[PDB]
């Protein structure tokens, strides 16, 4: 199979997928690689080729700190790039069904990993099962992460900033101008990710240049206005600084540290991007997005207040314990292979890691706000407390004040709270449903029924693949056809969001009102 994109062909691979066939380009290149003198720049157009270019095989990751904490162990490991690493790494992939559709809806998905890790070949971003089951494209890009993607000082076009988000764009450009040559439709285009992924997704909402590249937008545990996710510009450039001093590249004239920057190889960059943040925490993002007066105009927090952004249909969610996870990479008294029941004394502890910054005051109404138990006795009390803590400052409630605010300006918007712990789920019991489990229901892997996901666990990953098909090829989330609950529409003054687990699906309100209005009325004036 061969296709003919505008910058040469391309040959892809057939895959046996649920006794049919789906056709995969893994590798396409769509940018210049940023090399030499284009190491910090925006990403460059790509130049033709007249032979046939293969697309058999996943390309490259880009260069990025691999988690170590726990070697060997399964949970960690399978968010580790799974391809060389390298700063050649700007690559996409695209999933076909066969027979070649005629005008597929196109969903582009866009991984995360706090802005300093990530890649598109991961096991669990597979979307051969999308393509198969419900006859939708799919694709996936590379960008660039870490320092080399999002090292900024702004106005300055040798490194301005956001050259991963770039790296997305310059993607979603090539869907626009190629994807109807593979059978799609560029008329009809969601993006999608997760985290750092989503909160992209959510800059793409703002960004003039991206209006054009998309139709929809699904935003999975993760928003811009979210506390990790845009990196303020006195920190961007002192942080820049610091990567400059701690490499040898401190110069005066602005220009040339970059050139320092330049010549020195990757792997020295990497080695010293930890230290540019004095006293960090488990979320910390030494280098994302920025305001640079190019892809972002203004602060978002602005933007989205004002209603500026692309007026469209999105669907928002997040998971039932999405602090968890963080707790095991810091925080005193918590572990992977205990239970890690924690005192009182701990607990205060585990904010002065997460909160580091804050007044004494501050921590003490954290405290306060979190600890009027039901069950005073109830050994797992300040366990689960500062997992709700983490997880409803860093996600919950940014994503819900975010689809509150977009709804505002006449949108239908749709939230989900997923629930369901993952029966294959390598992490231990009492980290419950974590960020980043509900990607594997998204991308259908329950429905291989040779990979020991429950019965229970096909059916929800069936019912979420036809609920996020529906949404990009229609706007509208739904399970028609086996009398499902209907998914309403979420609204500022009633807020329904519908609830993901195998048991049931329900209606409910408000999702987590008390605790969300500490954390985005209250808190910022601490
Ligand atoms: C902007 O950066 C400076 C310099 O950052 C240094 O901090 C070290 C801890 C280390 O990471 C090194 O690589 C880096 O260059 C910050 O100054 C430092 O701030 C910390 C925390 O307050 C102090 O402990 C250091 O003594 C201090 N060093 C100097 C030379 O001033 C500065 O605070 C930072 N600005 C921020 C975080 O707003
Ligand atoms: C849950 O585990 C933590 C982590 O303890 C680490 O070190 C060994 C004890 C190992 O067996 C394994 O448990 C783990 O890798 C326990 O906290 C530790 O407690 C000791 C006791 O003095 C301290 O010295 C350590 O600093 C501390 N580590 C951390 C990361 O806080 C914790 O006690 C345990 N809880 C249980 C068993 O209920
Ligand atoms: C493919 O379909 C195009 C129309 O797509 C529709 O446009 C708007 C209303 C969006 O809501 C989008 O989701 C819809 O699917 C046609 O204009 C085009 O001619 C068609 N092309 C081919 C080759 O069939
Ligand atoms: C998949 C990796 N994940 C744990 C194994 C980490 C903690 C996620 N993470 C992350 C991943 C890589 C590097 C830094 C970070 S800080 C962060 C901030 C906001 C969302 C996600 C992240
Ligand atoms: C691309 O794939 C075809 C089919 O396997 C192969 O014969 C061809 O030689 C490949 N081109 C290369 C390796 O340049
Ligand atoms: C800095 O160096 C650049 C590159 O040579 C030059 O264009 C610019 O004028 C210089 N500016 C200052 C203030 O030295
Ligand atoms: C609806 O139910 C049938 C069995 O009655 C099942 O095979 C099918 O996959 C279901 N559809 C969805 C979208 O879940
Ligand atoms: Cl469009
Ligand atoms: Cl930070
Ligand atoms: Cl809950
Ligand atoms: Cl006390
Ligand atoms: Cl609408
Ligand atoms: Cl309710
Ligand atoms: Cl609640
Ligand atoms: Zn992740």
């Amino acid at each position: 199979i061969i296709i003919a994109t505008k910058n040469g062909k391309v040959r892809g691979m057939q895959l046996t997928v649920f006794g049919g066939t789906v056709t995969a380009f893994l590798g396409i290149p769509y940018a210049q690689p940023p090399l030499g003198r284009l190491r910090f720049k925006k990403p460059q157009s790509l130049t033709k080729w007249s032979d046939i270019w293969n697309a058999t095989k996943y390309a490259n990751s880009c260069c990025q700190n691999i988690d170590q904490s726990f070697p060997g162990f399964h949970g960690s490991e399978m968010w580790n790039p799974n391809t060389d690493l390298s700063e050649d790494c700007l690559y996409l992939n695209v999933w076909i069904p066969a027979p070649k559709p005629k005008n597929a809806t196109v969903l582009i998905w866009i991984y995360g990993g706090g802005f300093q890790t990530g890649t598109s070949s991961l096991h669990v971003y597979d979307g051969k099962f999308l393509a198969r089951v419900e006859r939708v494209i799919v694709v996936s890009m590379n960008y660039r992460v870490g320092a080399l993607g999002f090292l900024a000082l702004p106005g300055n076009p040798e490194a301005p900033g956001n050259m991963g988000l770039f790296d997305q764009q310059l993607a979603l450009q090539w869907v626009q101008k190629n994807i109807a040559a593979f059978g799609g439709n560029p008329k009809s285009v969601t993006l999608f990710g997760e985290s750092a992924g989503a909160a992209s997704v959510s800059l793409h909402l703002l960004s003039p240049g991206s209006h054009s590249l998309f139709t929809r937008a699904i935003l999975q545990s993760g928003s811009f206005n979210a506390p990790w996710a845009v990196t303020s510009l006195y920190e961007a450039r002192n942080r820049t600084l610091n990567l400059a001093k701690l490499t040898g590249c401190s110069r005066e004239n602005e220009t040339e540290i970059i050139k320092c920057l330049r010549n020195k190889d990757p792997q020295e960059i990497l080695l010293n991007e930890a230290f540019v943040v004095p006293y960090g925490t488990p979320l910390s993002v030494n280098f994302g997005p920025t305001v640079d007066g190019d892809f972002l105009t203004d602060m978002p927090d602005i933007l989205l207040e004002l209603g500026q952004f692309k007026k469209t249909q999105i669907l928002v969610g997040v998971n039932k314990d999405e602090g968890t996870a963080f707790l095991v990479y810091g925080a005193p008294g918590f572990s992977k292979d205990n239970n890690s029941i924690i005192t009182r004394k701990e607990f205060q502890e585990g904010l002065k890691i997460f909160f580091p910054g804050v007044s004494e005051f501050g921590k003490e109404s954290i405290l306060f706000h979190y600890t009027d138990w039901v069950d005073d006795q109830r050994p797992e009390n300040y366990r689960e407390a500062l997992g709700d803590v983490v997880g409803d400052y860093n996600f919950i409630c940014p994503a819900l004040e975010f689809t509150k605010k977009f709804s505002e300006w006449g949108n239908n918007a749709f939230f989900y709270y997923f629930e369901h712990r993952s029966s294959k789920l390598p992490w231990p019991e009492w980290m419950g449903v974590m960020h980043g489990y509900e990607i594997e229901f998204v991308f259908g892997l329950p429905l291989e029924r040779r990979d020991q996901y429950t019965k229970a666990e096909e059916i929800l990953s069936r019912s979420i693949v036809k609920r996020w098909a529906n949404f990009a090829k229609y706007g509208n989330p739904q399970e028609t056809q086996n009398q499902s609950t209907s998914w309403p529409v979420f609204k500022s003054t009633e807020q329904k969001y519908l609830t993901l687990n195998t048991e049931s699906t329900r209606i409910m309100t408000k999702l987590r009102a008390q605790q969300c209005r500490f954390w985005t009325s209250f808190f910022p004036k601490v």
